[PDB]
């Protein structure tokens, strides 16, 4: 019916406690979504090629060349933390929970309203927004995951984080195979390195259309859409971090001489001279046993070539790393490779009253200490003569390839069978919740963008579009673009996301770190006098846990 | 759908007579509520600080500083006597009832109509109103009392008292925590006293969003919303007043000399010398047995510091009292602290035709004689020598702290274990019907604003809003306010309020006082020739009852 | 009149003159409706004679108070009557290695705001003529009995039928857990030593 | 103690629910709070007075 | 006891270890212990 | 121990254990003793002590 509502607006978060301390967390989100008719009803194939910027020697890192298919369809994506949880809910989760399971996801579009903008011929421009009771909204759900996976959180394009403010869906586009070469260079290179776009390999051409893969439902002003509950099969996520490095695994050394008075200068001492000590070492040609040479069960974390760019058919890309740096927690100036940096706009955390195209940015310095401090590493010769001489030790200060700015840690890789590491912590509010597992034969151990990864499937993408509203002049043989009545739509979107969490327990005498409103951050969680709102980022793994 | 009505208007009051002289009073109210879209769809944290008025020494009582959160939601509050009863029904109640019980309360919204205002660019200004058959009203019922309680009667912002006059809802706002210091001063105080708005304590921040705490129903023109019946549990309210002060409790003295002739000065005598009498007194060192010294079972009413302002974190506030003034019943000019003053506008009793912003005011001089007359009080020394000499008696005429205008009664409190006092009488038509018990470990014995106080809970506040109506130009990434189609709603609210009352009995030979129309007040209950209407105030505890 | 730009320099305005406002007040002889004079349902907290000692057969004892002070949350030095102060030894929290008879002490500043700020109180005459003149207002700056250090608030009790207050908050670690109700015919409403 | 409050019907002593202190050792200090009973021959006074 | 619920948009005050109070909750080198006072009623509730 | 129950109710069991050291009493007799700090209170203005 034209005058009957087809849904209800719910944005409450429900905590249902269960036996054994398990809590069923149902996050309800409701948004008003505004959708304009597309610029063109045609599927375009468009190639970005910023040869101008990458032509300047030394700017290869700024490559943006890529071929993509631009579709008339838009994507309603809710795969971000802020779409579901407000700061209070996130506090109640992180401060009290220990591990989190992703259970179910369902979404529905209701209260579809369609309007036409009749512009008047009056000399001062004006327009009247009439209803079009017979207009239709096209909705497609890719339950089979036929289409390429395009998570919006990577571009900061998910639904808004504020229930009251309306939100827009992102236009949908997907990569299209291309070949690209870009020989790297530096300020001071002679000539022009090869920077050419080779086109497309026919063996890889894949042109996807919604109209040919997904059943498209037509919703008039009185119709409604529901996906049905989807169920996840992902691994649990830890809301706790590990502090122990290789130096803190196992039984410490017995102190034959304990301190006798308070104060820092009163240390303890192991007593036994180092070369007379006892223990097991993986160093078969030295009698020295120290906390740096003693055998440990395995290796926590790994070193990787940092800011290393690898080139393939499609050009260069940064080599991803799994863990952040070390020492950055004490000095944010040291934040580097491995610490995800998030840039977002006014729908996703930036103060709504601010002006300018500049996004709000922050680097997430994870709490876990599974990182590395490359400046502290060193290699030395197998003879292991001490103190090591200049010739027999490779230090981070030593140049590789004659370069004063590149040292051996930049090309170093110590990933091995003994490497133990942790999944990426959730990022609030701009972090992605779940991600689809690669369809490769052999699959990665973790994804750097989402704590939850999808083994079988995770919910199909929801595409929205406004049905073409023809005028009376439409001639399909005409070369010009279709003449359409200017139409737009607003529809309410309701999503239910179900997690299952375990409540934490007190294992230690001391208290643990907890998120808390304080005088410094007080205003980050309330509106301004002119309605300004913002969501600052919150850490997700405050509580510690013992790695071993 | 569009053309079928969803409810029926009803404003009749039904009296159904049960057994044992109990009457079931069902008051139906129905209103045509008019609502506009909010000034904005963003919650505002607005601080008001009338430093200019309080900066003048001696104007500390005029402090209006406060921090509040303004919301895009409007409150449909029907918690006032005038909304349910007209003067005739109230006359029947007061004249023929002795006690009143509040039983149930239900309400519903129906015949929702939404319209858009297309203002034409025509050179002569004009505007045309069109039915928008797809827009929605947002209705939220806080059935769990999650949001702050905000009784509108305190600001005279309840629905109108006239069934045939459309009413408006009140925009909703709720206090945000703040700290405020205001050192009092007087005309002649040197310098500027400390008067500063300190900000907000992080430990007390509470930002409530209806979207997050309540489920919101979207009502199109063909939809209806009904709360369902809630049931009260409050204590009963007495429609009889108590006149016996301590002086009239118990057995009067025996008169051995009755008057032998009728007259206004032919008094009787007790005939026994005062120190030779018999009885009991709480004076252990006086043989005088007098009506002013004889032991009474307890104390009726209590003395409180009148016009006392106490300061806390949020600033000064008057100390409330539960009883009125003495002597004001004979001379209204003496009406003072304790006698509630109600100021109201044309929707709530003031002549609907009177011009100007000045509201109509009245002070409710209660009939209960539980108040005190501080000019008749006095303290005197423990010795109790009579006639009392100056050095041994403290009088209301005697200054405290050197101030000639402040006497001991201003700081005199006599509330104690023996105190007995009555509940506040209903104030028609502007009085509040029910109130929420405070969430404190120790709860107040009564409330000064309402006769009925809700032990556990009582009906959730009903919030209404006009759903956003976007244009095609909306862009959430912009900082400006949302572009909207000018839209408003008219909807019919219907409520049913159920009381139980007991019928009074004629215990005494003489008749009692009743509310009656007379030549003086005749024209207050009928409309004027130009349609004007007013609702003057009527007392509620006419009949007397024996306190002891 | 809501504001139009951010910052603490921009406040809001009620916009209606104080004497032309609508509302309910307990001041039957004045037309002003202000946040300090509007009717509130009841009274939260109560003023009590602070540092008052009462004597009985066994001698003087301080009158206990069921609420803390105000302003102590911002300035701890103002922590005063009504905020319990605990002194304890090395068995019960003091550093186990300190040498000396001095116990470790702390004043528990409660988070609740049920207390009072006596320096902000004032009484004034029933007439209520504003701005109030010297003879018509009693202030904490005014003395009682000629004492320059005692003001009326020191001897002021505003406990009444409308008073609403909370129970004492638990104090960790030194706070008492439970207590025995007095064997009196009329029992106290709360105890100040155990929740 | 020995406080008189006035209302519609005139003045009256404020009653107190507790007695005095030190009166147990000195009857001369018996004061506000200690009830005084005055009665005749039917109720305790020597019937031959 | 009863577990609390999130009633507001903002987070509430919570007890937490920090660099200022870090060493109050652990022993010293010679075994020095202490237990410092901690507040109880951290969360706010609306009185009315 | 924290054992979680229906509808958010949680059952807390605090176990405490101590080695208590007790000496024999100074005397086996119930003494009646009066403390009288007249010396400190004799200084006018020290009544609170």
């Amino acid at each position: 019916g034209v005058g009957i509502s087809t849904g209800t607006f719910n944005n409450q978060t429900e905590f249902k406690f269960l036996e054994n301390g398990w809590v069923y967390i149902t996050a309800n989100s409701s948004r008003l979504v505004h959708l304009n008719m597309p610029e063109s009803e045609n599927y375009r194939r468009v190639v970005v090629n910023n040869l101008d910027k990458t032509a300047v020697n030394g700017n290869m890192a700024l490559d943006d060349t890529h071929a993509e298919i631009v579709t008339p369809w838009s994507l309603v994506d809710a795969n971000a933390w802020g779409v579901w949880f407000n700061p209070g809910d996130w506090q109640l989760i992180v401060n009290t929970m220990s591990e989190l399971h992703l259970v179910s996801f369902e979404q529905e579009i209701f209260n579809v309203v369609l309007k036409t903008v009749s512009e008047s011929a009056t000399q001062p421009p004006t327009k009247v927004y009439n209803n079009d009771l017979t207009a239709s909204l096209m909705v497609a759900l890719d339950s089979n995951n036929t289409m390429p996976f395009t998570p919006a959180a990577m571009r900061s394009e998910t639904l808004g984080f504020y229930p009251w403010k309306p939100t827009i869906p992102t236009p949908w586009r997907y990569y299209f195979q291309w070949d690209r070469t870009l020989i790297p260079s530096h300020t001071g290179t002679s000539g022009t390195p090869t920077n050419i776009y080779h086109g497309t390999d026919p063996d890889d051409v894949q042109f996807y259309t919604i109209e040919n893969s997904v059943p498209v439902h037509l919703l008039r002003t009185g119709d409604e859409f529901a996906t049905g509950t989807f169920f996840f099969d992902c691994k649990p996520c830890r809301l706790t971090h590990t502090w122990q490095t290789n130096r803190a695994l196992g039984l410490p050394p017995f102190l034959n001489s304990l301190p006798q008075s308070e104060g820092g200068t009163n240390f303890g001492y192991i007593g036994v001279q180092q070369d007379k000590r006892r223990g097991v070492t993986q160093m078969g040609n030295t009698n020295y046993i120290t906390e740096a040479t003693i055998m440990r069960p395995a290796e926590v974390g790994y070193s990787a070539p940092y800011y290393s760019f690898e080139a393939s058919t499609q050009g260069p890309f940064k080599t991803p790393i799994a863990a952040g740096r070390g020492g950055a927690q004490t000095d944010e100036n040291q934040a580097a490779d491995g610490d995800p940096r998030y840039a977002f706009g006014r729908q996703h955390g930036q103060k709504t009253t601010t002006t300018g195209e500049t996004p709000e940015r922050f680097t997430y310095i994870a709490h876990q200490d599974t990182g590395r401090y490359p400046e502290g590493d060193w290699i030395q010769n197998i003879n292991f003569n001490l103190p090591v001489t200049d010739d027999n030790v490779l230090l981070p200060t030593d140049p590789i390839g004659g370069k004063t700015g590149i040292n051996y840690t930049n090309i170093f890789n110590t990933y091995g069978p003994l490497t133990a590491l942790n999944n990426v912590p959730p990022v609030y509010p701009n972090g992605q919740i779940w991600d689809k597992e690669f369809d490769t034969d052999l699959k990665p151990r973790l994804h750097v963008n989402a704590p939850f990864v999808c083994q079988n499937n995770c919910p199909g993408q929801l595409f929205v579009k406004v049905a073409p509203n023809l005028t009376n002049q439409y001639d399909p043989d005409a070369s010009a673009n279709m003449s359409r009545i200017v139409t737009y739509s607003d529809f309410w979107w309701k999503g239910k996301l179900v997690f299952k969490a375990k409540l934490r327990a007190s294992h230690t005498w001391n208290p643990i770190q907890q998120m808390s409103i304080n005088v410094d951050n007080q205003f980050n969680y309330v509106p301004s006098n002119i309605g300004g709102m913002k969501i600052v980022y919150e850490k997700s793994q405050l509580a510690p846990r013992k790695l071993y």
